[PDB]
């Protein structure tokens, strides 16, 4: 019953970050033309991560404000910097709110 309820509890983590991806690959399609249904996406999405206690796969990480949860797009709602003065990052803002995000470069 170990191996058992360990196989179905990976599996389920498996199952959310799927479901992850596809909430996010959605929220980029639609955002440009229905932002307002692409922040249902990312937030739909965060709930997800929130039950099975997962992370957010790297590539959408950093997609979305953290804050408003609006899905970012470089040039529409989004400015990205990167700063070296000690540790390079990356400096996300979110212009629909404000927030500011940092990431490590390397
Ligand atoms: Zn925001």
């Amino acid at each position: 019953i170990v191996k058992r309820r360990d196989w179905e509890k990976k599996e389920k983590k498996k199952i959310a970050i799927e479901r992850i991806d596809t909430l996010f690959t959605l929220a980029e399609r639609v955002a440009r033309y229905s932002p307002d249904l692409a922040k249902r996406y990312v937030e739909l999405a965060l709930e997800i991560q929130k039950k099975a206690k997962v992370k957010i796969p790297r590539k959408w990480k950093r997609r979305y404000c953290k804050r408003c949860h609006t899905f970012l797009i470089p040039g529409v709602n989004a400015r990205v910097r990167l700063r070296t003065k000690r540790m390079p990052h990356v400096v996300i803002t979110c212009l629909e709110c404000g927030y500011i995000m940092r990431y490590p470069y390397l």
